């Protein structure tokens, strides 16, 4: 697929303002992580753009904590490429590491010993920075939920579609990514806003939708969903990326449709002022970070 | 009948802890007084906990009576004729979730009071690390109940429709129960390998999707009617078929279950736990289902 064509959506991407500053911050965080950072050469990481990822993705953020989502997005990408190795095909292995990883969102490690440790205790120290322990709660298992299944992922080294969905959605740490508009946007949703179905829909949806984009942007190169549709239909290649890349076209017409009928949904509660903007500040940052997202996607 | 290749197991502590769920009613008349006692005893909660936890001990069966008693009492509430203002709803709701937290300041109301006994013996010998996950599935279950409300008001969406009901039917917390009732946490990589996270999904799913033929216009066979134009008939075969078809497919994945922990190299106390947790499942699902035939 061209890297000219993007998802259709009725609003475009913005970009955070303190991208340089922000820059600047997540090089120094590198240096203080050099032994994580050092798993990839300098090459391949400028390659990832990650301080560009991270300003489009959450547009509206500080300085301080657009560095932090820099890093965040920094150690996503050199944590999972530690498993593109033989380690990556010992599960057991695996398992012992992401154990001790979710011990310390938990707060039950008793030290830590070794790079990604450390590097993601100094994040979960900031990020659940000014956040009620209720929200910590969701946090912390959103953090284990990512961390667990990198063992099965490993143990996969062509799967049916219901099972490489399932283990992609928590390999994708779409779920954290999501919290963390809450943390970078210093608010929290009220619980019936976040629970009620159009919006458990929204955050499904956006959620899913990269995955099936970076399936088809990520074919060539490549275990991808564009792969098992082309062997389950029996059908040509370039059939099997429109298959998929349709399905992502249905999900973000399906995210806008539920978008435009979000404020008969919070009159239908009876949503107070605050709850409403709280509403609307989290629909948007989902909103945002996917048309920033796509945008990235298609210029690497 | 839904259609299973294994059938469904009876607790023999069913008598002991009838009788202690009948004092804890009694301790709760407030909360147990809502509603008359032939359609309290019309449900009979200690039976369908026999069937759906059959290996816990006594004392674990009187608290999954009274975790279910309350399910059916606290939604009691709700079931006005036109039903409550979902900001009052919300309200209630959220002082519950707090409960869960640990930051509601005084437990006042019957709810309050029963759901403060539950979650304290819910929580004891389970790590703070399960209770995270427990409190958040009791959160999700209690922050739905606003929009339930609002959907009295005016058949809704289907996929809105099921999202709503996973969260209402509170099957995250009853699966959460089959570790605190057999006393073991299941290790993560086995609790969210993608064949066990199917097998939590589609034993969630089932119930819901059987409860509703079961019950004759927030329902399935109402909502496939109407985008269909077919009969009744045709839609309550589409529901039902749907629920085999899942209830198929939850056997096949358990089918698979050695060769996914092999894969893993669990050693044998994680292996065991994983059969624990999926057998959990798939007695609670035969276990339901003759429930709701009876």
């Amino acid at each position: 697929m061209s890297d000219d064509t993007s998802l259709e959506l009725p609003f475009t991407h913005r970009r955070n303002p303190h991208q340089t500053e922000a820059a600047d911050r997540h090089l120094e965080w590198l240096q203080r992580h050099r032994e994580l950072a050092a798993v990839v050469s300098g090459s391949t990481y400028t390659g990832w753009d990650i301080t560009e990822l991270a300003s489009l993705v959450y547009p509206e953020s500080s300085a301080e904590d657009l560095a932090l989502a820099a890093d965040l997005m920094g150690f996503y990408f050199l944590f999972d490429d530690q498993f593109d190795s033989p380690l990556g095909r010992r599960p057991e292995q695996v398992a012992l590491i992401c154990e001790r990883l979710s011990a310390i969102a938990h707060g039950t490690l008793t030290a830590v010993t070794s790079p990604s440790e450390r590097a993601f205790a100094d994040l979960w120290r900031r990020i659940t920075l000014g956040m009620t322990d209720r929200w910590r709660a969701r946090a912390a298992c959103n953090w284990e939920y990512y961390f667990a299944c990198h063992p099965a992922e490993a143990a996969g080294r062509p799967p049916d579609r219901e099972g490489y969905l399932t283990l992609r959605r928590g390999t994708a740490a779409m779920e954290s990514i999501f919290d963390m508009i809450e943390r970078l946007g210093h608010f929290e949703v009220p619980q019936h806003v976040m629970h009620h179905p159009l919006f458990r829909q929204l955050r499904q949806l956006a959620a899913d939708i990269p995955s099936f984009t970076n399936d088809v942007r990520s074919f060539a190169q490549e275990a991808n969903l564009v792969m098992i549709v082309r062997r389950d239909r029996c059908c040509s290649t370039a059939e099997a990326c429109a298959v998929v890349w349709d399905e992502a076209q249905r999900m973000a017409d399906r995210f806008c449709d539920l978008r435009d009928q979000l404020p008969d949904a919070c009159r239908s509660m009876s949503l107070d002022p605050a709850q409403r903007l709280a509403a609307e500040r989290y629909a948007d940052g989902m909103a945002l970070w996917l048309a920033g997202y796509l945008h990235w996607e298609s210029h690497t």
